[PDB]
């Protein structure tokens, strides 16, 4: 119903999240004008918004919400002298005008990072005015990151709300203020990370990969609802996805919203934890879906192989509807295992596939398929073995030590990589290693998986356009599916000829005990990767030695009277000794 649908979205959103969620759309259109700018546009929409309210019947409330927000886009004079060839948008009709709002957007707006005021004056202006500081910084925030999820921005806006509240009154509300918004920093920017991820993935892999990746996540999220019920919400599923990646926020959001209001609709056949959730306002519906546990699987299912392996109309039930047969097999391998990865339970899939491809042209198929789960043993064992002795080792190493574990080891595994790319990949997977690892194994497997797609996902931005070697190169460029055991398969170089010792590579100055612990440890990791590098055939034991002796000298050096040149006099000997020690 509704005759005007902005009126429809301002009764079921509320006028908070109508305004936030306003003041994010034309933040990220608008990513250079400024905050009173978005706060006018806002204020005027929202007052229009609510004049169709009061009464639907009102001049210009039937018009669509693409019409009336590209006009306001189009209402501002200096549109052509800041963003120049955007105003060329409003000369189109409204559904290729759209299109070109939505091209014009600034992915590399070249903005300054924020600016981060001091603690007393966060929660000094956060006290005396909190809605204008939070939609400030949720414009900043906005403006910052385009084709970033608004309603997510919300929670994350609201997260930040609580965070200022437990911490504008703690003994010292620095400790306690700075380590949140540093994980929400974090949060917000891996997020983004994931949402780029998934959107270039779309658009290298295809659509029907996200169908299966889609199938076999919500067949894990609900094992008791039917197969019919995940074909449909993988078709809405695989809308929103498309138009949400896409970058249009209207059919991003209005999908979403539509999408919770139809689980909720029918939580009887998806799950039973969608009780406590479906209570609360719309906007937290999806969000909530989107961070709900999974559901119970039914109580003793039976096996595949009657239906996939032992009956004889598999090659039939199978040529007669590939892409179904093979979502039944996704869906009922997916609902069984939630321990397994996403890309796990696509890898076996689509090895039931090529084994049906092979033996349904042979000559008996049946003698032919009759150990396909047998293929599958290796390719769950063989990340599972790895999570186990990689969360073993950070549980029994901590994290920094982890982290110069991997950096000496995968150092040792791709020397030509360059050495930012090895420590940013080094510490990334040392912390997602103490972010999975402290589940248990039933639930790592999926954060490690979510999380490790992320980290080689910057592996692989990092080395295009800057190649360095060929497997690396290789591995960027097998299927999604291959991407980790490639990786994971990689061997020691031993061609590798060591690099020069350089004078300014090895070179330390008194900043460094006064540099944070972040960039000490940045520096004593580069370092590290510089001294492997240097001298690949260097042993464990060594290396501890020369780790050993600069972290003697740094530590017997700043920790050593009023002395600003014993990194100078004493880094010469350290650079000797560590020529020798590894000679």
């Amino acid at each position: 119903a509704h005759k005007s649908e902005v009126a429809h979205r301002f009764k079921d959103l509320g006028e908070e999240n109508f305004k936030a969620l306003v003041l994010i759309a034309f933040a990220q259109y608008l990513q250079q004008c400024p905050f009173e700018d978005h706060v006018k546009l806002v204020n005027e929409v929202t007052e229009f918004a609510k004049t169709c309210v009061a009464d639907e019947s009102a001049e210009n409330c039937d018009k669509s919400l693409h019409t009336l927000f590209g006009d306001k886009l189009c209402t501002v004079a200096t549109l052509r002298e800041t963003y120049g060839e955007m105003a060329d948008c409003c000369a189109k009709q409204e559904p290729e005008r759209n299109e070109c709002f939505l091209q014009h957007k600034d992915d590399n707006p070249n903005l300054p990072r924020l600016v981060r005021p001091e603690v007393d004056v966060m929660c000094t202006a956060f006290h005396d005015n909190e809605e204008t500081f939070l939609k400030k910084y949720l414009y900043e925030i906005a403006r910052r990151h385009p084709y970033f999820y608004a309603p997510e921005l919300l929670f994350f806006a609201k997260r930040y709300k609580a965070a200022f509240t437990e911490c504008c009154q703690a003994a010292d509300k620095a400790a306690c203020l700075l380590p949140k918004l540093d994980e929400l920093r974090d949060e917000g920017k891996a997020s983004s990370a994931k949402q780029r991820l998934k959107c270039a993935s779309l658009q290298k892999f295809g659509e029907r990969a996200f169908k299966a990746w889609a199938v076999a996540r919500l067949s894990q999220r609900f094992p008791k609802a039917e197969f019919a019920e995940v074909s449909k919400l993988v078709t809405d599923l695989t809308k929103v996805h498309t138009e949400c990646c896409h970058g249009d926020l209207l059919e991003c959001a209005d999908d979403r919203a539509d999408l919770a209001k139809y689980i909720c609709e029918n939580q009887d056949s998806i799950s039973s934890k969608l009780k406590e959730c479906c209570e609360k306002p719309l906007l937290e519906k999806s969000h909530c879906i989107a961070e709900v546990e999974n559901d119970e699987m039914p109580a003793d299912l039976p096996s595949l192989a009657a239906d996939f392996v032992e009956s004889k109309d598999v090659c039939k039930n199978y040529a007669e509807a590939k892409d179904v047969f093979l979502g039944m097999f996704l869906y009922e391998y997916a609902r069984r295992h939630p321990d397994y990865s996403v890309v796990l339970l696509l890898r076996l899939a689509k090895t039931y596939e090529t084994t049906l491809e092979k033996c349904c042209a042979a000559a008996d198929p049946h003698e032919c398929y009759a150990k396909v789960f047998d293929e599958f043993k290796p390719l769950v064992e063989e990340p599972q073995n790895l999570i186990k002795q990689n969360c073993e080792l950070f549980e029994q190493l901590g994290e920094y030590k982890f982290q110069n574990a991997l950096l000496v080891r995968y150092t040792k595994k791709v020397p030509q990589v360059s050495t930012p790319t090895l420590v940013e990949v080094s510490r990334n997977l040392g912390k997602v290693g103490s972010k999975c690892c402290k589940h248990p194994e039933a639930k790592r497997m999926p954060c490690a998986e979510d999380y490790l797609s992320v980290v080689l996902n910057q592996l692989c931005v990092l080395h295009e356009k800057t190649p360095v070697s060929d497997r690396v190169t290789k591995c960027c460029t097998e299927s999604l599916v291959n991407r980790r055991p490639c990786f994971s398969a990689l061997e020691v170089d031993e061609t590798y000829v060591p690099k020069e010792f350089n004078a300014e590579t090895f070179t330390f100055h008194a900043d460094i005990c006064t540099l944070s612990e972040k960039e000490r440890q940045i520096k004593k990791q580069t370092a590290l990767v510089e001294l492997v590098k240097h001298k690949p055939k260097a042993t464990k034991e060594q290396l501890k030695a020369v780790m050993d002796d600069f972290a003697a000298f740094v530590e017997k050096c700043c920790k050593a009277d009023d002395k600003e040149t014993c990194f100078a006099e004493e880094g010469k000997k350290l650079v000797a000794a560590s020529q020798a020690a590894l000679g």
